[PDB]
DNA sequence: GAAGGGCGCCTATAAAAGGGGGTGGGGGCGCGAATTTTTTTTTTCGCGATCGAACACTCGAGCCGAGCAGACGTG
């Protein structure tokens, strides 16, 4: 996320852009979206704004550079204020299949594999507090990270398990 | 045209931010919400209660008759 710092009309910036769009009947917000790394953002009246989609921490600064630098070529005192990251969502594979059954039967304080509802097993770490799903293919996803390091430590915790329970 | 293959959305997690929306916590006014029910019968009482209509005798105040006082007319 990021605070632009002052109020702005968003039915103006919905007319002046070309990459946007808004509907009050639908949500708040306006809708903006650039090729640059890729990205999508969430402007508010209030002054707020939020960055979603890039690949990395220095390139979503620079979208929401970027998005602040068009806020000022429509005329409007766009300040780059208050940004910070406030998600991470990395992904790996490690290329064999798993025992799911076990690693709930032998985790069941954090697992709670569903697989009637999501396929996938649904385990909560409490270092740096990480959402993991694991998929019996072995792919494996992560969020709730601040930092890629607490990716790399959530993934060095639970990668010798997991080939523990190879097949 | 029915049976089937294909395409694409669905649910899940996260996370924040703005505002509209749902439950309950608490409060309070209403007047219907009427549930109107035929009951369920159990009288067999059975007296002794209470209770208001029904009615008769006595007293008090006013009027009329007799007694008495005042006024009018004749001897």
């Amino acid at each position: 996320t990021v605070n632009l710092g002052c109020k702005l009309d968003l039915k103006t910036i919905a007319l002046r852009a070309r990459n946007a769009e808004y509907n009050p009947k639908r949500f708040a917000a306006v809708i903006m979206r650039i090729r640059e790394p890729r990205t999508t953002a969430l402007i508010f009246s209030s002054g707020k704004m939020v960055c979603t989609g890039a690949k990395s921490e220095e390139q979503s600064r620079l979208a929401a550079r970027k998005y602040a630098r068009v806020v000022q070529k429509l005329g409007f005192p766009a300040k780059f204020l208050d940004f910070k990251i406030q998600n991470m969502v990395g992904s790996c594979d490690v290329k064999f299949p798993i025992r799911l059954e076990g690693l709930v039967l032998t985790h069941q304080q954090f697992s709670s594999y569903e697989p009637e509802l999501f396929p996938g097993l649904i385990y909560r770490m409490i270092k740096p507090r990480i959402v993991l799903l694991i998929f019996v293919s072995g792919k494996v996803v992560l969020t709730g990270a601040k930092v890629r390091a607490e990716i790399y430590e959530a993934f060095e915790n639970i990668y010798p398990i997991l080939k523990g329970f190879r097949k």
